[PDB]
């Protein structure tokens, strides 16, 4: 097609993210430079990769050189890759 080429074809959104939490909007405002915030994932397990604010994938964190990367260990198939836009 001439206009699934348009979609095939741009530029998604790939977020790698740390952790989450939850957070009484009191305690959002209170935050100052240097506070310690605490989040829920353990040292241990791989980190989360959603695109479009669907997780997707997780991996482990690299460094390529300059960058920070990620080394895919468990991905869903490219299925619910599809199902999940």
């Amino acid at each position: 097609s001439d206009k699934l080429e348009l979609l095939l074809d741009i530029p998604l959104k790939v977020t790698v993210e740390l952790g989450r939490t939850r957070m009484t909007l009191k305690r959002v405002l209170e935050m100052i430079h240097g506070s310690i915030i605490e989040l829920d994932k353990l040292t241990g397990e791989p980190v989360d990769i959603l695109v479009n604010g669907k997780l997707i994938a997780r991996g482990e964190v690299v460094v390529i050189d300059e960058n920070f990367g990620v080394r895919i260990t468990e991905i869903v198939s490219p299925k619910e890759r599809l199902e999940l836009l």
